[PDB]
């Protein structure tokens, strides 16, 4: 694990960050009853100046009380003195746990958003880069039509576009915190307090909790964070493929090497992390199935996930970008490449050219399959073999044979599809 | 499976429905270009007259030709004559298939969100009639505090009309198709020609398609559906607890019966089918590492998890709509469960006055502690105990105590949540 | 689904070959308590001659009833008069269904490991006709050094010999039915009853068994079929990598065809219906924390996953079987890859020679990485780049250097590890 | 997660340990090759007495050399002197690598499965100790019919000893290393070398290997451990409802505490942990199709998964032990709850001995319903009401009535079922 533990992100799953996140809703809630005239004046800035971060006391007094939370509300109230009747008032346990885990979550929503973004702009240039660069379109791993790399890396350039989106919407959906009390319903904190002071933390009241923060949003999220992981794969797995020996078009970045011992090694390791960010998704939504007003199964599970699912993912968005920014791009190679079956490539142009000139679905097709045969038998060229066929000398002039072998046919419309992401 | 198929969702994933789809996506494609002036006037209203869905003749055109998409565009073209030439112009299979999936998900949404909009309405009706109904309110499967049952339906009516969101976003991610061709670059058939064929479909153009749709969009509507169906497993399991011969708070509607023998059969055929739909969130995940420009292991998990995530979800809401429609709900016995521990769950309130009154919390801890002790081992009630003691006879009144006991206390703010989901 | 339903899995799940099942328990139950003199001599004879499966009757029965096992015992209680007092004795539903699926899992699982074994010997055919063929060793998708074909089939056929194995142990661990009545501790029907009908189904009794056979034991089962299935699926994940344009070193069997369009569409399946094999997995796990002595929530994830689990295995170790018996192998390919860089995967050997003849590793390595990058950037050959390198010509002989390119370094104990597989 | 880490398990998995490991398995090497008479007698003591396990230095080496094993084989090469020519000599990486990761799950298991064994003993003596405690059995969460508490925890027990059989196989399915060298055909380092430095550690040899142990091996050993997981779940949901305000038959250790705010939080906590080990089965099974002789992206997950899921199922079944080792046993609430439905429990028995006495099904299930519903409804009890209905009156007697309420019949078979687990 600490081997993708990544500043910032990890700066949020320390013990010392959790307990900060525990005294600012703390001092959000006095702060809420002390504007609403319910506790006297002066109360929460003397509760700032005095409660002190001490992970060691925390631990020490949660060693006798068994409680995380308790012994934190012991500890600041050991230094905060007479304050203490009005710290942590009416509140359970979760009304801070789930909050400050919000607090994180959309903090962690940000921090990852903004690599995004950034991820997204490296692959924007990247793909405007290389618009024109010719290479093979390949399905079913099987040479198929020529196409462009910028366009190729422009699918991935709008796959993390519909991710940024998706991650906006998760870090809504978990911006939600409850200082509601014991089974959520304000017997013991009014929701006049609750509402005043999760606006100062920037979030807004669950509608209704029970003792918790209902968990479909971390579902949502942690889903919306496996599908991010999941693109990121795509591209990881691309380039593994493009970086093999009998390919070479694409090398990640690395570190004088040995030019033929090239691995992919980060893109591997992309992909391991992926198949993580995906298994957290069936613990986070059987989390959803609380019983009653809630069970506390779902701590457990947390403790793994939150930080876990954020450091993974973001380690994985940085070190994709990196990849992205730096590999080494083989354009020669990419356009060679097409050439590699010698002009079979271009047979489906050939054959329906055969069909225009009168021939039937059927005719043509058994006169490329034999032009075919030949070529990938041997070291003449497609055309070369066409040129020769007497039933082709009859349909079909020279100069129309030839055209049939431009790669611009396959692009005129990449500017099109480029303009559909400008301005 | 048959079990659950329930009407509008069941006639979707017909062998008939499917070359339905297909013939919608060519009539769709033969139009657009028509009206481009790209092919003949008369060209679509012909072949929309000829072309007949015949499953048996496709099927057998298949045995043959081993490919579905293939012995469907040869078994119309043996029904619309010349037609045929500007039939399936251009197009790789994918772009009928991938469309024709993209039709069948956007129309399952909508079945699934009129049926979902509809629970919200039960939900909605069912919280309001028990909206001050008193309840006990449990956590860890332990009395804590009174609430009402109302709320705790408001709860799930909260997390439904979330999901009505959610599924708003699925059906918007999964509204794109493809007319772009073998590689996705519009080389065989223009962009323009898509643009029309899809508008015509209610569908909007892939960005940047490569052979295929890309597969993050499905595994993202998947994923709703799973979340979909965990909030509907929260509900089975809530139910399974409160109709156990212990509790009898509710009874889920059923077929004169046993009524010691009323089992929570339906909830738990709920909560089997949760575990189903979130099973499929996984193959849809790495559906979306598809080898460059496309490779086919996706289709053969769209043939289980398409027709059977929206068809069992949809038998999932359908059910549990008609469970909160017509459960039984006991509310003397709701409201009689809250005395089971005879007074005990209101011995914060009776702590805390006692701070209140001068003492310190260990102070006060510690009457409350022999209080509960001798009521939980005996059969007078805490109260009875708490006017005979006499440290508690000395700091608080018999009126004042009596008054802790207040179960409108726990409930003073029900109406202000009510309220925050009305307009 | 229906797709690959073959013979004679899918035979084992249709609602006929359920009932026969439900009737052989039935009729075990009669024989057991006659045989111990418990009902009269010549029932069981009777009530198999009379007992007849009518799935209309059933399902009609089951319309009224709504009650799949309570139909089954009227609708066969109306074939056989008298008789009836003496069926379905002491039995609670579940030790009908358990039983059942006991016979249906043990069944399925000798099914898939008789197709299994076929697998093993189709494969140790393969790889013992490839024992000898050269073919280079691929690491990270990056040529590595050179190995045989056979052996690499050889690590197939031993993963399947493991699975094999594996197969036995789950066929064993399903083996358990009960007959013990409706909270498993023979209230209602003896325990000896239990011992009699199971022992003439082929079956042992659960030791101790609730309302239902513990599903540890299903759960077991279905996560060792997806073991077996991943095992298929790296197989048909190396297929599809040497069918790519670039390597053609293997061409999965098809079906005259275009030669460069020969797609591997099977093996592409097969990874798929992989993904759908370990999907299953979940739900059985959760599947085995049922609530007390039973709830119902796995019925409806075993209609599922018992049925589809198994044909979806059953349908891959057939089509893998077919793959590796006809896929066409292409030895010269396989050793023309060998050369792609140009003798650069032999450099390991010439680095340590230059070690030996007195050199320092980083020494050695640079004149090594100098050549290597020679060869790389070139259509010359590392050998006639390490021949004319004149510190390469002072420590090594041209005969000592020639001899480090020869082939049969690699391959000298292949035949030391086919060894281990004989006899 | 530090959470929990106990010893002897977390041990185990600090970077230390695994230094060590790689170590053993190196002088494992040497020794072999020694032995042999293949490097000069003594180097293996000599490097035994030098090299030295220091973190530090191979971290720093690593900053420098990026690649963690060779960081290690130089750190140990600047201590052992002119020896370092026979240290990792032929050997790839992961032949230290899985090798070691075989010594880690090894020994894993064997701490898991005495721990396991630990627990068997305590369910066995817990068992016995109620063997003879009656208790209600449930079905669906509803009162089905008297059972004993003993016969439930035997089931818990049997449950655990069919998975001390399952965790020994586990054991021995990771037993295999590799000492084959970079494509595991033994070109740089002789089979006979392997086979004495793996029994050395008391391992076997994989019978073929790539350049790794192939996964299938570690995915099977992590689904038998989500396996064992899970009925610890199912122990634990027991105690969980058990537990509830309205059951109060057991409840789980703690730490005067309050008698009614006993929440089963370690049993919610072993929940939430069953879930962990559940999701990483998924990322296992996918581990298993490496591509080709290897790719690396099995590293990644196996940070995780290795050191969490033996860590986390540790845990669990020390804490399991402890909470039914020391669980207090209300026998009689147990005995209490039975007569909860007041005398409903046996309407079964009193059914059938209506028609014994003559009538048909239907008419003697009228008489225990009318009889059942007025029980329901009131506080007389079911014989009360059975005794003065004068259909019941002339067909039974009141002592042939009221010995169907006999406990003894549902018990009869305890002694027969906890008997085929003794010797």
């Amino acid at each position: 694990v600490e081997r993708y533990s990544l500043s910032p992100m990890k700066d949020l799953w320390t013990e010392e960050a959790k307990y900060r996140r525990w005294l600012e809703v703390e001092l959000a809630v006095t702060r809420a009853y002390e504007e609403l005239g319910m506790i006297p004046k002066g109360v929460t800035e003397r509760i700032r100046n005095n409660a002190k971060i001490d992970v060691e006391l925390f631990k020490k007094i949660e060693e006798k009380t068994n409680h995380d939370v308790v012994a934190f509300v012991e500890g600041i109230g050991s230094m905060i003195g007479e304050d203490s009747r009005f710290f942590h008032y009416g509140l359970t346990s979760s009304d801070v746990l789930d909050t400050a885990n919000s607090l994180a979550l959309v903090e962690a929503g940000k921090i990852l958003l903004e690599s995004l973004k950034e991820f997204c702009d490296v692959l924007w240039e990247v793909a405007n880069r290389y618009k024109h660069t010719p290479t093979i379109g390949r399905t079913h791993g099987v040479h198929a039509e020529p196409t462009s790399f910028g366009l190729k890396v422009l699918g991935w350039y709008s796959e993390m576009k519909r991710n940024v989106q998706r991650l906006e919407r998760a870090i809504e959906e978990v911006s939600y915190g409850k200082i509601s009390g014991a089974v959520g319903n304000y017997a013991n904190v009014p929701p006049e307090v609750e509402e005043k002071a999760l606006s100062y933390l920037g979030l807004k009241p669950e509608p209704v909790s029970t003792q918790v923060v209902p968990r479909d949003r971390h579902a949502f999220y942690l889903s919306t964070l496996a599908i991010v992981a999941a693109g990121i794969e795509r591209i990881a797995v691309e380039i593994r493929h493009l970086q093999r020996t009998e390919v070479l078009e694409v090398e990640e970045p690395f570190r004088s090497a040995m030019p033929h011992k090239k691995n992919p090694i980060t893109c591997e390791r992309l992909t391991g992390l992926s198949r993580m960010m995906r298994a957290y998704v069936d613990p986070s939504l059987e989390n959803i199935a609380l019983w009653h007003e809630r069970d506390i199964s779902h701590s457990s599970v947390e403790r793994y996930v939150f930080p876990d699912a954020t450091q993974t993912l973001y380690y994985m968005i940085v070190t994709a970008t990196n990849v992205v920014r730096n590999m080494k791009v083989n354009e020669e190679r990419m356009k060679k490449n097409i050439d590699l079956t010698k002009g079979l490539v271009f047979s489906q142009r050939v054959l329906l050219k055969l069909i225009e000139k009168g021939l039937t679905r059927k005719e043509a097709y058994d006169i490329v399959q034999r032009n075919a045969l030949k070529t990938w038998n041997s070291e003449k060229h497609f055309l070369e073999y066409l040129l020769e066929d007497e039933e082709v000398k009859k349909l079909v002039t020279k100069e129309e044979l030839e055209e049939l072998f431009d790669i611009s046919y396959y692009l005129k419309h990449v500017d099109h599809i480029f303009e559909r992401f400008e301005k």
